[PDB]
């Protein structure tokens, strides 16, 4: 059933869909292209916070620790750390900024503490995502060419990294339950999984978007009465200009919710 109507749904959308579940109250997975590769966009800034929490585990006051940020350091899309130029802001503000508001200059920050893109894939590999590659700095790793390999994932990758990082022993517990914390205070998912998904249930996110048409979602969720569950809704279109479509997210999920 949910295999034909994400198939139908694809169709009709103009573009490639990726779909992953995970269910915990089983551990049974969904997947639609859940082995093909898709630019991640912003949802990669979930492995670079992450990774910094992971440090933060043998540097106790490291999220305390300032970074500067200079007129030089802004790019594309800095809501918060256009406020703090010539100033500073922690690692926790700039990962709290980065993950709650999908902030670029702070995103760019929280690679270079983790020494570049590859440091971030390193990171991904110690916790056995073997798939995740982080090539490129903000904001060119949204360029999201078809075929490209560069800054790309799985989401069956994603969705086994997202749940072993938010419910699983990847981190921490103080550090686990910091980046649930930023994920259900994320400002920019309404639109996307969180619209198909029943109102009683709760949920954080990561979104991303990127040339085109790339939209994507990642969410950690707590259905009304069942285990919780990891979701990832991949989507890419031909053109290069072509328009987001968060409602696509929102299908993808509710046909999902439906078929639990
Ligand atoms: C070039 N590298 C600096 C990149 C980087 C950045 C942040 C974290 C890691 C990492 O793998 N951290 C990690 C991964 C798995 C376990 C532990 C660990 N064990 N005990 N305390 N921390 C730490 C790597
Ligand atoms: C400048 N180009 C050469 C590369 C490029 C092309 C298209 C979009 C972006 C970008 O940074 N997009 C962007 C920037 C910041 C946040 C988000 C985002 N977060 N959640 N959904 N979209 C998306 C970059």
């Amino acid at each position: 059933a949910v295999q034909q109507k994400l198939a139908a749904l694809e169709k009709s959308s103009g573009g490639r869909l990726g779909v992953a579940l995970i269910d915990t109250a089983d551990n049974t997975q969904v997947l639609y292209r859940g082995d093909e590769r898709f630019p991640m966009c912003s949802t990669s800034k979930v492995m670079a916070a992450a990774a910094v929490l992971k440090q933060s585990e043998t540097q106790k006051q490291l999220l305390n620790q300032p970074v500067e940020i200079k007129p030089a350091d802004l790019v594309n899309y800095n809501p918060i750390a256009e406020k703090h130029v010539n100033g500073t802001m922690t690692l926790a503000e700039l990962s709290a900024a980065a993950l709650q508001y999908s902030d670029n200059t702070a995103m760019n920050k929280l690679i270079a503490q983790l020494g570049g893109p590859g440091g971030v894939t390193a990171f991904a590999r110690a916790i056995g995502d073997e798939t995740f590659r982080l090539d490129r700095t903000e904001p060119t790793l949204n360029t999201a060419i078809p075929g490209d390999p560069r800054d790309t994932t799985t989401p069956r990758a994603m969705a086994q990294t997202l749940r072993q990082l938010t419910l699983g022993h990847a981190l921490g517990e103080t550090q686990r339950a910091q980046l649930v914390t930023w994920l259900k205070g994320n400002t920019t998912g309404a639109a996307s999984i969180r619209a198909g998904l029943p109102t009683s249930w709760t949920a954080g996110d990561k979104t991303g978007s990127g040339d085109y048409g790339t939209t994507n979602d990642i969410a950690v969720i707590w259905p009304q009465g069942r285990a919780p569950l990891v979701l990832v809704t991949y989507f890419t279109q031909p053109q290069q200009n072509a328009e987001s479509r968060r409602d696509v997210l929102a299908s993808a999920a509710r046909i999902i919710a439906e078929g639990l």
